[PDB]
């Protein structure tokens, strides 16, 4: 039994200045750096424990000691997404009952059904970069975005928001973006109820009002037509949950549509983003997954079938996945008393924080070479040790949309490494903006068109 190290303290502040950063996720990372596997972080009325090794991660990784927490960031962002899949506790009804429904949305009848919205927008996405001029850049993050929030519109609701026809945000994107940064932002505040924060208050309730009333509009608007989509706004007006042989309420379903639009506009942009800077900095890998996609994608479009085969594409966006995970936290609570690595006693109710980055950094698990990209890595899922990789959280309460987020980004990195040879033209300089989520920001490259019609 030992004590855990704890960062430097602010007398009544505690450790909560630390997080006063526009990257409080690369300061804990530091700190992990510095501290070690666990370390305790106190803020005004709240402790929390990050853990950064798979040593106590496999631990924390088992369901009979350890529940889903709604982090602080997370009870935030419930203020708009309210008792969705991902702002839910597991014991509350609507999460098991959202759950059992939606599951065979996001099945690998479900992937084959999604395969051609998702073309549409890499298919929009190729023609864009095929139309730029000599002298001109891609700005990468802000393309991706474009790509996967059209992507998730498409598929989850039957809806266009035309990011390649626009340079300014839809005005539900507008106020979605407002509102995660006011949840992020209120965070670092010691005095929340502070007068000076009365703007951000009202601006954040204006924003919540603009989400609520645009999405209530969309499900109406589908209930009054009859038209039956292959879309997930479909199979939650239609899908009864098997237990209780309920129906989700229009409420709920209107926090489905919320979470998944943050969800594909934060998280696949991200990882695509981080894929196409790795390769960039790794040009043998960029070859030989460049080899790939021209032996696989043979036809015009892709078909569901060869994005299945593209392998060493998906082995790169696990490496990508491994190095910078694009949700880079997950939050856990003790059910009971328990003794974590035979050395930190734990109370029933005990929050835990999975510093996702620092777990995929443990030398003990993936060698002297951790800061390496090396897809190969992931030949063999076998060789990698239990809860060694969880870019996608842990157990019943991982991301329901991990097949449908691998699947569209294996399809569109496939589609870019079989139209154009890239170029790295600034040597750019990794710099990771924090939201929600990671991305690179400023990522600019030059494409060479291959000119291989669509
Ligand atoms: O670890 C962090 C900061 C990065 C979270 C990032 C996380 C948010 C969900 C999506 C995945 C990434 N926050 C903790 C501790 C805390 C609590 C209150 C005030 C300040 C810090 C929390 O949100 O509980
Ligand atoms: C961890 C991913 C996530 C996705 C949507 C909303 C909040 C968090
Ligand atoms: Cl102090």
């Amino acid at each position: 039994i030992k004590e855990m190290p704890q960062p430097k303290t602010f007398g009544e502040l505690k450790n909560l200045p630390l997080l006063n950063t526009d990257k409080p996720v690369q300061a804990l990372m530091k700190i992990a750096d510095e501290l070690g596997e666990i370390f305790k972080f106190e803020a005004p009325g709240r402790v929390t424990r990050y853990l950064s090794s798979q040593r106590l991660i496999k631990e924390a990784c088992d369901e009979s000691r350890f529940d889903k927490n709604l982090s602080q960031a997370l009870k935030f962002v419930r203020d708009f997404a309210g008792d969705g899949l991902v702002t839910s506790w597991t014991h509350e009804k609507n999460w098991k009952k959202a759950h059992n429904i939606l599951l065979p949305s996001f099945s690998q009848q479900a992937m084959k059904g999604y395969h051609a919205m998702m073309v549409d927008i890499a298919v929009q996405l190729v023609q864009k970069w095929e139309r730029l001029n000599a002298d001109e850049h891609i700005e990468v993050p802000e393309d991706m975005t474009r790509l996967t929030l059209d992507t998730i519109g498409l598929c989850g609701f039957n809806y266009r928001f035309n990011s390649f026809y626009r340079d300014q945000p839809h005005p539900f994107i507008t106020s979605m973006v407002r509102a995660l940064d006011e949840a992020m932002n209120k965070l670092q505040r010691a005095n929340p109820d502070d007068p000076a924060y009365d703007e951000n208050k009202r601006q954040f309730q204006e924003d919540i009002k603009v989400m609520n009333d645009l999405v209530d509009k969309i499900i109406a608007d589908r209930k009054a037509s009859g038209e039956q989509s292959d879309d997930l706004l479909t199979h939650m007006l239609n899908g009864k949950d098997p237990e209780t042989g309920e129906p989700l309420d229009d409420e709920n379903i209107r926090y489905q549509i919320i979470t998944f639009l943050i969800a594909g506009h934060e998280t696949t942009s991200g990882l695509l983003s981080f894929a196409l800077y790795f390769l960039v900095k790794n040009p043998h890998v960029l070859q030989k997954a460049a080899e790939e996609a021209a032996r696989v994608l043979v036809d015009p479009v892709p078909s569901y079938k060869q994005v299945k085969q593209l392998k060493y594409v998906g082995m790169v966006l696990n490496e990508a996945l491994r190095l910078w995970p694009t949700a880079p936290a997950f939050s856990l609570y003790a059910k009971e008393d328990t003794v974590l690595g035979g050395e930190y006693p734990l109370e029933k109710g005990d929050e835990l924080m999975v510093l996702i980055p620092q777990l995929h950094r443990d030398k003990t698990i993936w060698g002297d070479d951790v800061e390496e990209f090396r897809p190969e890595r992931f030949e063999n899922p076998s060789a990698i040790p239990q809860h060694a990789f969880k870019p996608f959280g842990n157990g019943q309460r991982a991301c329901i949309g991990q097949q449908f987020a691998l699947h569209e980004a294996t399809l569109v990195l496939g589609m870019m490494l079989k139209h154009f040879d890239f170029e790295d033209h600034t040597n750019y300089e990794l710099d990771i903006k924090e939201t929600l989520t990671l991305k690179p920001e400023g990522f600019v490259v030059k494409a060479k068109s291959k000119k291989i019609p669509l």
